[PDB]
């Protein structure tokens, strides 16, 4: 800002051409202005989704700033309406064989000795029953003529008969001693496979009460678990089905945010566009007196050229000017001066510009060449030939534009990152649950059930008898009748001299 | 744009009535222009959430936004802080019989043969008794008397003796192979359930192995499973519980997304209306200046009426005028023109309107009727009558409006469905775990615990009996004193002839 | 609105000093105004993202906002191309012994009686055999002599044979009677435990079947159930690593959103600056055509000072003009008054102020002092004093502010709460799944599968002996040489008179 520039150089003593209107043509201009608009309302739904439906149930609650929007382009309160609503949501027997051998003869002098009594064989064959028996007779035969004991013959028969029946006795004894230990092993063998059963039996018992009831725990848990994964399966359906519902709704809430800005934008514009309608009509109003009222003494304003007369009309939603007025037809050329410092002493005009015929400098009206003379009724002076500076720089308003960081220094302030862990479950295929095999046993218990079969005793038949062999009580006198007979040869030895005459029959 | 239109015709010649001021009045206006405003902060927390706390939270995450709109509807970059925060999240006896029956004395004559050897059966009665003790008596009273063998009588007891002992010797051997026969299948039977209960007990052995085993299997099974059902349980409602809290969040930040808008709405008015402020203040450095540095020549500038003085008073945000002017206190309406084309020479006034007192024109002042007489010191002449016509359309900016879509095309653009399929679980209750029944085998192995009990042997008492029958040695010389009494009757005997006296006295 | 304020009273009239031009000094001003704004393409993907890749992918779903703010900075229709994609996703022993004791001799009269039939013992002993053997001796001795039956000692020997056979009968007929009980108990009781093994056998099959048979169940659950975790364990996997997605998505979009906003503000900005730039523009043509093409009459117009001539030229995008003025270098107070009312009589100047040099009232120009006289040609006179009053009350738009509820209160109107229940699945820990405990049983029947081994039968060895005793056919003549012996002592006894001569040998 400095009071001075330079001595006798300044633009203002520039002293350039200038064109000054000579002669005029009478004119006219329509001149038109905007003062009001039609503020319209806007259907937020019509203009975000538009038709799309599966987004014009969500807009809905996104809320009410489709009526904020509309208080914004049209400036009417909306008097909207009250509703309360809320959702709500709840023996010795081969020792007597091995001596005798096969001589008939050796059989009593073979006779062994069991304890305290002497044993022979109970089998007496052909060869010995001649012995014996002739023996017996021999005895008889021998005692009828013999002064003592022919019967000495006899010894042989009457011991051997007692040694027998004595063998018979030892080996009755044992038969039936052995007949004892059969017995008491096979009751105290059946003794023990008594036990054997009741133990088989307790045994297979105690496994059917747990095989049945493992059985039964089996039914249950699959009762259960069955059901358990019917109910998994339930639960991870409404999870799938929610989280797909989910992935639709936060997909078009993005879409549907870019057209709420590009709303938003419209909605701006609009507000823009209305601050100049409002601004066009303020300045209709200097417009529309400065002319019609009055008559203006600018340029250009209120109808290109000079104003002189206006008639205003309507529009629909502005105003329209027929003003009236002139402008040059003919113009010239003109070299002329802001001012012109005389020896130290500015000079410039009053209401006017100089203007230069070739000669000297005369004073004319800026807007039509018609020259006057100098003089201090038509011009100013001044002492200074100094000309003053000044700027004026409109500066438009400059705004704080943001002032955004990049997008991750500005998300890491509050995003908290996330991995939740692998999970797994703990496998279940570690259970061997072995099987059993016991087809061999089975297989031998079958096995033994045939092959018992052939223990069967099948003893050799013996027969008991004992039977009718008993003589009548009416015949039992018939050896009573033999005593008689003994009576009847008593007569014929009645004396024994008959003998005696028929050994004189043996002499002769 | 013509340079022309018509001959004689045209709005700047058609006159009309005009309202000139005839008289004044003095006047005064109080005009008030804005010319500060006092852009108060805002805080978006309470503008979008105000007090529902399950909001404010969620404001945190959005960003800074807050700053940048205050920044806005400021003009102070506010100085913020510095904070470096980050979360982070990590036999023969029958045949005996039927040959015999009951007749007599057949009992030798029916005498079997087994092998090469006779036998008869072991029972003698008291009818074989007597015919064979009679028999050997009778054999020994014939042989006192007879010649030569009256004991041919003996031959039958004598036999029938040996064929019995034969006929025990028989029955005692088979009695004997019998017993051999029995011990040896009940030796072979218990090899054959010593076998068996062997195998019982292999069986009952492994069968508890498994079924111990199994039973083990399924205890380490619902062990595992029952904590897996615990893990399943635990991470679903871990899934629910996320899904609640997304569920809340995809709902609020919607509404919030809506009052954001609301929210720009609200800064988009303050700087629209902070535009028509600094275009106020811009029309007060004019105003101000125009009317108090100078004197305006409008006609309703610096407020409606001709002005002449000012005196300006500050306001807290804004400027107030105290103007000073006139008004026309009379006014009349004159037949008046722009212009008036003469002979084809367009004539108009110099600052000023033609009015027209009854008989010929005036030039007068626009704003206050005092006619002057035409001059062209005071009009203007024109060589041609026609009328050039403008046209000025003040066309305020039309915006290029959004040129959004159907929001379908647009969400298809980058939108994907996604439905999941129905997943299921494979069905467990195929398994039939089937259930044993051994019951009657059970019930079977009890009754033969119960009914081997007959089988028990229960013999006939027999009996042995081999002790107290000993001859004492002192006493054993008792058969010698029977020698001697043989001793006593060898001297009766001691010759024959004393039985010969005994005959002959059977002889008288 | 009031037609009059007092008398003789008001800011019309009060005189006051004001500041009149007196000298003046050559000026120039520099005067700049932007008219042109560079209208930039904004990239909204590096303005709301930057460089944050985990956000660059969602700007593309949130669709063509970037153009519609683009359009809105820059006023050209982008012609922007045309795109089909779309993606898509698809016995009598003991009796006997009682009663006969210690006597050989009590034998005979000792025997007992089993039915019909009488019965010894079947033992001779070395006191009975030498009763019954010198018995029967003396029996063949007495019957030599006596004239009858010394043959009556003869019926115990025949006797006691007959009865021992029988008691050797009865004995062997019950160990027959015994062999046929031990055997059929024998054949009874393996016909009992060949049934207990058919059903030993029947229940370890059964038993065999179902273990197996579940054993075969849990392999199949278990394979199966295995396969069922881990489809369960692929399912969450899913579900968790889609909410974790969603979990990022969801947070990001919201501070993506924010910078929406803060993108908006800009927009909006840059929008209320290029309407000033547009006003200024407007502003410039009045500016440049009332100073280049005229010469303003106004003050501090077109510059500080009073316009005399202009010098447009060109700015960066703008306009700067060299204009060129007058401005007070001295200046002066007067006491000025607009208005002086004289007795009712209301007056004012014309074009000018009132001025006082101390005497009396002049006309002056109101920029510059020069001093005229007061007349009607110079000045307005009223009729009445009374001042008008207007108000001119400039109220800049005031915008129909949002008018939002509490959050709450909105929130409310549509959102849905929702807490899904705490599912829970079946304990399955009440399975017991019992074992089975068989080892006494087991134990026990090795036990007996070791005891029977003591019951094998071991008879006493009896023997068999049927063996070679026989006689030859070459030497069976032997007894017949016998017989040729008894016809040699036939020729000693040819008559018994030698036996006389041996008793008269008896007698001497
Ligand atoms: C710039 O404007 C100037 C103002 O008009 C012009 O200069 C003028 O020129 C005229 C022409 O002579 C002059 O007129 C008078 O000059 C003498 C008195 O000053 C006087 O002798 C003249 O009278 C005689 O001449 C005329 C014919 O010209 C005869 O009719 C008379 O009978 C007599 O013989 C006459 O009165 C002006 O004085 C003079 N003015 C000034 C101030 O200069 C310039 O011509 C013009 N520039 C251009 C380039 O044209
Ligand atoms: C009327 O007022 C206008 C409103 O302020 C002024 O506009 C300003 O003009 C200046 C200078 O041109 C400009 O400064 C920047 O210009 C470059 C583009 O923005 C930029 O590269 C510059 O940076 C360089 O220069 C500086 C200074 O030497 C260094 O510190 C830097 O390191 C770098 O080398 C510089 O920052 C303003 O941006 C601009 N403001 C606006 C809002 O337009 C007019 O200049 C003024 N006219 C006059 C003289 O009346
Ligand atoms: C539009 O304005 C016109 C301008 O004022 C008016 O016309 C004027 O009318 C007057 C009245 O006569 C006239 O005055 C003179 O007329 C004669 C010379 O032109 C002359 O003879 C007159 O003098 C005689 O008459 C007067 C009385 O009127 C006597 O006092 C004298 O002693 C003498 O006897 C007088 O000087 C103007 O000339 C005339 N002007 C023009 C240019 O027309 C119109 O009346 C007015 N329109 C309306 C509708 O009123
Ligand atoms: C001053 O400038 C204004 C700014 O441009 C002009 O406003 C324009 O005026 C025109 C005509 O009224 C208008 O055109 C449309 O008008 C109807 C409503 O928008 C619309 O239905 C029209 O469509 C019909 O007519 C055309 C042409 O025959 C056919 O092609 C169509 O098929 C259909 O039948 C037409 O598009 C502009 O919208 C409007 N623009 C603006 C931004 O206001 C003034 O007309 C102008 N005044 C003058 C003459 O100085
Ligand atoms: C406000 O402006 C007023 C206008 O200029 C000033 O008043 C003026 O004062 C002068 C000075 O006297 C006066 O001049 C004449 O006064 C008489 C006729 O009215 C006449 O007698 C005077 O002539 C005599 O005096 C002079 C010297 O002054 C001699 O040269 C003469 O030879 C003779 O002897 C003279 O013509 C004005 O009339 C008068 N004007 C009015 C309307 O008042 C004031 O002075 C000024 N205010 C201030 C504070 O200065
Ligand atoms: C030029 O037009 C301007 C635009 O309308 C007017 O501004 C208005 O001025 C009034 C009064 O100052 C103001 O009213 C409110 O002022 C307070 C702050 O907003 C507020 O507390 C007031 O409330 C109190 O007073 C009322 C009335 O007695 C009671 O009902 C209330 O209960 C309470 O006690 C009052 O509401 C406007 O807000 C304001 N409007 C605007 C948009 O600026 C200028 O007053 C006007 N100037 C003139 C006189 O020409
Ligand atoms: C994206 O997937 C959506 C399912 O998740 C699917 O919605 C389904 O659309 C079909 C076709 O419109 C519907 O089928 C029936 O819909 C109504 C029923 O009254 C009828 O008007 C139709 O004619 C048709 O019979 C399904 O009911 C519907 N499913 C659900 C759960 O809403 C969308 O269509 C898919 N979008 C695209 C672009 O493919
Ligand atoms: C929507 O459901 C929300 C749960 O999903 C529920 O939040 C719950 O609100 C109750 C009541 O405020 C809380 O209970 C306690 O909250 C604090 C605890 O310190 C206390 O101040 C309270 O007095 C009360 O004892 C629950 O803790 C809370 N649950 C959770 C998980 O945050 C909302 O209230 C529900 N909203 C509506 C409108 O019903
Ligand atoms: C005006 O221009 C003329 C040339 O046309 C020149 O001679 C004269 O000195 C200039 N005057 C001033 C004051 O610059
Ligand atoms: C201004 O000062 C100049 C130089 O002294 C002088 O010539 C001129 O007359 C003065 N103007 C006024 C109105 O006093
Ligand atoms: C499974 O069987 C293998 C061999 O077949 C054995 O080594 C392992 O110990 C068994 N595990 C279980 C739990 O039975
Ligand atoms: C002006 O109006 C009058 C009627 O009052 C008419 O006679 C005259 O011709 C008009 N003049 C023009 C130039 O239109
Ligand atoms: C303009 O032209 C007209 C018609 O020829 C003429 O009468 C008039 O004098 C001219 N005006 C000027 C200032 O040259
Ligand atoms: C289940 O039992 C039915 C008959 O009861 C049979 O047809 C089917 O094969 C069995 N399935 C299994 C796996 O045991
Ligand atoms: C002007 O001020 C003077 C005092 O300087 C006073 O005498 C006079 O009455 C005032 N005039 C008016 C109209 O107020
Ligand atoms: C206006 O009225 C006043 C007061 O009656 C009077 O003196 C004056 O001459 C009138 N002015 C006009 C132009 O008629
Ligand atoms: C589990 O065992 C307990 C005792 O050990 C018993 O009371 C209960 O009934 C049993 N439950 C099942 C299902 O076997």
């Amino acid at each position: 800002y400095t009071m001075s520039l330079g001595a006798e150089n300044s633009v203002a003593y520039s002293n350039n051409s200038i064109a000054i209107p000579t002669n005029f043509t009478i004119s006219v201009t329509t001149e038109i202005l905007p003062v009001s608009m039609t503020k319209t309302s806007v259907d937020c739904t019509m203009y975000i989704c538009g038709d799309s439906t599966e987004c014009s149930n969500l807009l809905l609650q996104y809320g009410s700033f489709c009526t904020q929007l509309n208080r914004a382009l049209t400036g009417i309160a909306v008097e909207q309406d009250k509703n309360t609503q809320e959702v709500f949501a709840q023996g010795f027997i081969k020792q007597y064989g091995d001596c005798l051998g096969d001589i008939a003869a050796r059989d009593l002098i073979c006779a062994q000795k069991f304890n305290g009594l002497t044993v022979l064989p109970p089998l007496l064959t052909d060869e010995m029953i001649a012995q014996y028996t002739s023996a017996l007779l021999a005895g008889t035969i021998t005692s009828g003529w013999t002064f003592g004991a022919g019967a000495a013959l006899q010894i042989p028969f009457a011991m051997q008969m007692a040694y027998r029946f004595n063998g018979i006795g030892v080996t009755q004894n044992v038969l039936y001693e052995n007949q004892k230990l059969i017995a008491n092993q096979f009751n105290s063998a059946i003794g023990k496979i008594q036990d054997s059963l009741s133990s088989t039996a307790s045994a297979l018992g105690k496994l059917q009460d747990v095989v049945n009831q493992n059985a039964q725990a089996l039914n249950t848990l699959v009762k259960q678990l069955s059901s358990n994964f019917g109910a998994i399966s339930s639960v991870l359906n409404d999870i799938l089905s929610r989280l797909d519902k989910v992935e639709a709704e936060v997909q078009i809430d993005r879409l549907i945010t870019g057209r709420l800005q590009s709303l938003q934008t419209y909605v701006t514009q609009q507000l823009i566009r209305a601050a100049e309608i409002r601004a066009s009509a303020n300045l209709a109003a200097t417009k529309m007196s400065e002319c019609v009222l009055g008559q203006s003494k600018r340029v250009d304003f209120c109808g290109k050229g000079y104003h002189l007369m206006s008639f205003p009309q309507s529009a629909p939603h502005g105003v329209v000017f027929l003003h009236v007025t002139y402008v040059p037809a003919q113009e010239k050329n003109f070299t002329t001066a802001p001012a012109i410092c005389h020896d130290g002493k500015a000079h410039f005009p009053r209401e006017g510009v100089f203007v230069s015929n070739g000669t000297h400098w005369f004073v004319t009206q800026r807007n039509f060449y018609e020259p006057q003379i100098i003089t201090t009724d038509n011009t100013f002076v001044s002492g200074n030939c100094d000309v003053v500076i000044g700027i004026v720089n409109n500066t438009v308003y400059d705004p704080l534009q943001p002032e955004l960081d990049s997008f991750k220094e500005e998300l890491d302030k509050y995003f908290k990152n996330h991995t939740s862990p692998d999970v797994d479950l703990g496998d279940i295929s570690g259970i061997n649950a072995s099987v059993v095999n016991i087809q061999k046993e089975i297989d031998r218990l079958n096995e033994v059930a045939k092959n018992l079969n052939e223990s069967l005793i099948d003893l050799q038949e013996l027969g008991k008898y004992e039977q009718y062999i008993k003589w009548p009580w009416y015949i039992w006198l018939g050896f009573i009748a033999g005593l008689i007979a003994i009576v009847m040869v008593t007569i014929m030895l009645c004396c024994m001299t008959s003998c005696c005459s028929c050994l004189k029959g043996c002499c002769s």
